[PDB]
């Protein structure tokens, strides 16, 4: 009957979260991960679906989600176990026609709930769709180590942030090239968090969570991990070489004007005039 | 038969002994593990038991485990071979009526015996089971790299370290607001080390053994072992920041006020009056 | 039909890439390997190239390639993925009689190219070859963490970075005893850092890229990945050595002078004169 | 036919070799590896021998290893290759009734030979067997790493070092009470480290090169690799602690003193005394 199970996003559910669980980056429930999905996608699987799908509302209407369906992980689930029982720790949930609420079509068994941080998660969704003109369909938060540690010996400012995460990899600028939008730290769970982080997502693909970690957005799976890994690579370069003395040398202002140029990228600009 | 190797407990404790060889806690013998069973896991198994179960006795009188299964790591055993082979490596143990010793039911082969350890992990699955009403089923010791390096550093006392950790990552509160208790160095394998974990135990999930590890206790081998991992994660963010000499911000007093009134847990007051 | 995924090279290039994608030198994209081949490597599976393969210009005549084979990560492609198709992220490409441009006869399916980083690897086969006598058959880059890191805070100079890395563990002399090249800073994907990486490699089978990653030559792709790890492993001890303080004593002129004569190796000048 | 790399022993080298690459400790072709057999091991797999067993004298004679069989690590092969291809990359040897030579019984097949490092290993083994009166089987040397950073920044001092990593976790004291003994840097592959390492053997059972690696020995493969873990794990605690500024704290003379009269070992008095 096809099974779900080895859908591509489900496979791909299990591939971003076991490897970011390998890189340490997912301790216990602490990361949780979103990926838009069309109709299309699971139109073949109607028969994998629990018979009678669960209904929960959202935290707050949510139209531009509407008839929209997700995979998700789980409220209190750990990145680690996704691979044993993805039923378990994943679920496929499909936004009703106001935006006001969601069924629960496949997985999230034993009354399991999509994660706590879901107003993070799909309020972000409707900033990058407008955005990105719908070409970003993945939200995903992890506690990356380094980029972590950051937060408590850099300045928390965008633009300091997002210089030296370019400095400490040729690519970043390329890969992030708008940015990483750092929040005051807020507490989690709330649509405080979840709104502001939206609002930071206008502008950035990368929001940080001081002394927390970090969400990305992305078209696929794929881009967005290696997004964030990219971010996080820089940071354990940074945090090496903080240890060791701080740079003798770096990439100059440029120079990262010269490697936008070359990629058809536009910096951003106080990052930049630093 | 059902076969007792692919039981739940016997498949648990694999999983937990094995991911905490692969994060580097555990070399050589450096570790123990205790999970608590109540008979209607272990009954479907009977023909698995040896049929001659060994008797040992316990160190000290147990009443409180009176007639209670268990399953245990050996002494002297390695986690990176739980997985090659269960039954040398662990057994399933059953107290007698009077807590005054036990029966080996099932592993433990070659003449093996539970961890040395053993004080350390059924005092505190005494004292665990009164002050939870009997939630907590699991005792963990690992030699966490992060948290070891850090009691050299770190003044050994329950305030400071566990407001340090509270700091270095934001969950970290909400999964241990009790906090972290901390013994000074004392002779690992004797009921002393035993019982003073235990009596810390009754105040805090996690106790740190300086220069040497740390325990933790919990409802489920994963809550256990994420208990852990969590405490060693932000242990590992803050020898980082400390290598990068020491926080520019951190999080305030609150701010932990705020996650513990948001997450409804009663931060432990010593380490929040800091 | 045999099938050329199970070929010996296919299945290098998946061992190299995975191993390291493990290693953390290659997250996203951020790495590219380059084997050359024989006809009599790739003729026994023409049935399974490409019923039509596709051409692609090179960026500059390269007559000493001409009908050569090789097999090549694409561009865009993430190491991490290789194993998983390999026909999706590797392609077999053989040079045209005029060294002009290639035939894409297996791989790099919907319409990848090989890597942006070409002109570095096509260019330093080149000189390897002519350098080695045709011994040389790898090119491999990857953005090597410790690496990376010092060359924010050692001297960018041939000689003072070779003797460093000589230093970090022993056998680094007799693994490149020609030392590492290293260039300025310059902008990624051009002929103008392909052909300066191809002009050190003239001298040195280690080229570093500061603020970015490493390339390496050899005759096997084994030779190649552990002349890599050889350089990283060092780097790796020199980050530790520096976080500590620095060598309070370390190895003297020588000693290399004598590991040298023993091992029958002509350590780079420069670097044995500091 | 059985199949001799089913054999406890040919599997056992996989495991150690594997585990020992997996660490980080043998980039390349650096680490080497010697068990010491009975005839009866290999007896039952006679026909697994090759066929005309290739010849190769001794350094110089050892006739205390007279008629003794071992599985060996070859020359220039790499850990991570061992699971890939056990016959290329271990051999079986029995050494001549003379002691002055060796036939190659098992593996080592396209004309690999034994470890460069064979005096090392084979004198050691006859140092070992004098001072353990026949208990001790294996000679384990690798690169690990943060033992080797050590040596750029302790006193490469027998008493020092011991009593260092003895303080760098609890347990290391029990493990080796005998301390680490350490050579001054000499150049590899010779009869002067190799006996300059027996001599060190006698008194130890882990050898440090400084800028180089580590031996260890013990009775069986699991029991020396975990003594080499034990010793590295300490130094990667003492790594860190150093790189945050030193221990405001540690274990006493003991604290020391007790442990060792509890575990029934007598430390090494140079050691304690400090
Ligand atoms: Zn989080
Ligand atoms: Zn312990
Ligand atoms: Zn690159
Ligand atoms: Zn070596």
């Amino acid at each position: 009957m096809q099974n779900i199970t080895y859908s591509w996003f489900v496979q791909g559910m299990i591939k971003a979260t076991t490897d970011a669980w390998l890189k340490g980056w997912d301790e216990r429930n602490g990361g949780n991960l979103t990926l838009r999905l069309d109709d299309a996608d699971i139109a073949p699987y109607h028969d994998n679906f629990h018979q009678q799908p669960r209904y929960i509302p959202l935290s707050q209407p949510m139209p531009l989600l509407a008839n929209t369906p997700f995979i998700v992980t789980g409220s209190g689930k750990f990145f680690r176990n996704v691979q044993l029982d993805p039923a378990a720790n994943l679920g496929i949930v499909k936004v009703d026609s106001d935006g006001a609420g969601y069924h629960i079509l496949w997985g999230l068994t034993n009354e399991a709930v999509p994660t706590s941080e879901l107003p993070a998660h799909f309020l972000s969704h409707c900033e990058r769709i407008k955005a990105t003109n719908g070409k970003d369909r993945v939200i995903m938060h992890c506690h990356a180590t380094n980029l972590i540690a950051l937060t408590y010996v850099l300045e928390n400012d965008t633009a300091v942030f997002t210089r030296q995460l370019w400095e400490g990899s040729t690519e970043c600028l390329v890969v992030f090239p708008d940015g990483v939008g750092i929040l005051p730290w807020m507490v989690p769970g709330t649509d405080a968090i979840g709104q502001a982080t939206a609002q930071e997502m206008q502008k950035h693909s990368l929001v940080l969570w001081p002394f927390h970690g970090v969400f990305g957005s992305g078209p696929t799976l794929d881009e967005t991990f290696g997004l964030i890994d990219t971010a996080e690579k820089s940071a354990q370069v940074l945090v090496k070489v903080y240890s060791m003395g701080g740079m003798k040398q770096t990439i100059s202002r440029e120079e990262l004007i010269a490697l936008g140029k070359r990629f058809g990228v536009t910096p951003l600009a106080s990052a930049l005039a630093l």
